[PDB]
């Protein structure tokens, strides 16, 4: 069930597809990113397609949508990562086993660009070229997190099993999510920039 | 897609079903396990009914079955564990973030055993309180896989000069198997829970 927008793969599972400047999807995607990073330079913007991710994925988020009695379990954010990195996300998405753990030990994404934008998370390879993704993360409903976390916290205490789907450094106004789960993100596009 | 011999579960997504003896399903578990814990006694074995968890771990298989050339790529395998954990494992599965340290470390993962007796130490199905003891029964997506080290955080990769393309999980010893390492989320199915004593 590989989405619309996807182009012909040739019977193949994984393809990275640069966009076109100018088309509608390459606007969307640099609108999202220069909202907080208007001084960057885009060098380019590529789709990720990859079949296996996007299959383990799309089954989390029906299983979310079913646990949670809604639709709304799902965000488009941010992730820096460095060049040696972007190989393995493409290929096997985002893996918490691989900065800060200030909120828990899982994989971090920013509501902004501009925070994934900073050298610690999207560092500079030796060319200058800067990485982020855009990546669909199935926050579903969020606490708080805190150092040590390795899962979210239980919905309550009375049936520690029922979990929170993500944590995040601020409720009422959100700046990061975590995710302690494979396949709680597809990396969708993957933007190369530089400052 | 869930299997047709499971209980009707009434649209729940998750059941613990006491198997009988006397049963193919019920005894063929029981010699597997008495082939090498015949000094210990089971007080009872739970199929385990978990919807999400069936899911996620299929379109694992699936994708191996995909990716890999004709391998059988499942096993049935042994893990113990405390009584603690029980509950998150019939609920969320094998969490490597969970897991401990092996006293023969083949790199940091979820550990499976082939032989019972590995599982039935003390150290891995830690006696509750009653003195009962608890080991699950696993199918696990062992796939392709090499001699692990204790450095690994993910499977190596089958070429050095292709870091991304992995072996599915690593092994004590690749001519004599007796322990598996598994890196990823649904790459394990708690199939059974066997309770156990002295
Ligand atoms: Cl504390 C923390 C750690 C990692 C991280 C952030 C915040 S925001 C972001 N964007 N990409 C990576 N990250």
């Amino acid at each position: 069930n590989l989405p619309e927008h996807w182009t012909d793969m040739n019977h193949q599972l994984f393809c990275m597809v640069q966009l076109e400047p100018g088309q509608s999807e390459y606007n969307t995607i640099k609108d999202k990113f220069t909202r907080t990073c208007s001084s960057y330079a885009i060098e380019k913007i590529e789709r990720i397609q990859n079949a296996f991710l996007w299959q383990s994925y799309q089954v989390k988020k029906r299983q979310m949508d079913i646990k949670n009695d809604h639709k709304n379990n799902e965000r488009l954010l941010f992730h820096g990562t460095d060049a040696d990195s972007v190989p393995y996300v493409n290929q096997h998405g985002f893996n918490r086993s691989c900065n800060a753990v200030s909120y828990g030990k899982g994989t971090y994404f920013a509501v902004d660009a501009s925070y994934s934008a900073k050298d610690t998370y999207s560092k500079p390879d030796s060319n200058g070229r800067k990485h982020m993704y855009v990546v669909r993360v199935l926050t579903g409903v969020f606490t708080k997190g805190r150092a040590g976390l390795v899962t979210p916290p239980p919905k309550n205490p009375h049936n520690p099993t029922d979990l929170f789907d993500s944590v995040t450094n601020n409720t009422r106004s959100p700046k990061l999510f975590v995710v302690f789960f494979d396949n709680q993100a597809y990396p969708e596009y993957l933007i190369t920039f530089t400052a």
